[PDB]
């Protein structure tokens, strides 16, 4: 799903800026891009830092946006009026 994969990398990279507080990570964490699955009960999300300056901030942000997925989940499917959204899980690129 190449059109859906783009709609998600925009509407996931805002969430990821109003959900949590960006500013703890420099107001610049951006999406790199996302992996479907073919049921889409399943989906991986790439993510790049501005708080790469530490390898072990960069571990605790993944793990903190993690804990957070569940409120990314819900927010995305209100965002695009989807039949179902796909459960989430995080990756630093």
């Amino acid at each position: 799903p190449q059109r859906v994969a783009q709609e998600m990398q925009k509407e996931i990279a805002l969430i990821l800026q109003r959900e949590i507080k960006d500013p703890r990570l420099g107001m610049m964490t951006t999406v790199s891009g996302v992996e479907m699955s073919r049921d889409l009960a399943y989906a991986k999300v790439y993510v790049t830092f501005l708080n790469d300056k530490d390898e072990d901030a960069v571990k605790a942000g993944i793990k903190a946006l993690q804990e957070a997925s569940g409120f990314i989940r819900s927010l995305l499917g209100k965002a695009m009026r989807l039949r179902i959204v796909p459960e989430l899980t995080f990756f630093y690129d």
